[PDB]
């Protein structure tokens, strides 16, 4: 049941993130996936930055982004109305990307 669960917070967080990440070094931050476990107590949120050609700027979001995580699982609980929220873990996706 855990794919209702990532579907959910895909949905939620992408919103979140998008309204709650001002940070000009990094630009955008998109949820390019999520992961939840069996036991829907953890969730992995893959992220892509607009701006990631400085390295030293994309470890500050990350950070930025795992300082914010208690914030965001509050919102997401309020968004979702789950009665446990996940514990969070932002991962970079280096997946490969045309666009165009």
């Amino acid at each position: 049941r855990s794919d209702r669960v990532a579907q959910e917070i895909q949905k939620e967080i992408a919103v979140i993130l998008q309204r709650e990440v001002k940070d000009p070094r990094i630009g955008m931050v998109t949820v390019s996936d999520v992961e939840v476990s069996s036991d829907l107590s953890y969730a992995k949120i893959f992220v892509t930055f607009l701006f990631d050609h400085d390295e030293m700027a994309i470890e500050q979001g990350m950070k930025g982004l795992e300082k914010a995580s208690p914030y965001i699982r509050s919102l997401l609980g309020k968004a979702m109305r789950l009665r446990i929220v996940p514990e969070i873990r932002f991962i970079y996706d280096q997946s490969l990307v045309e666009g165009m």
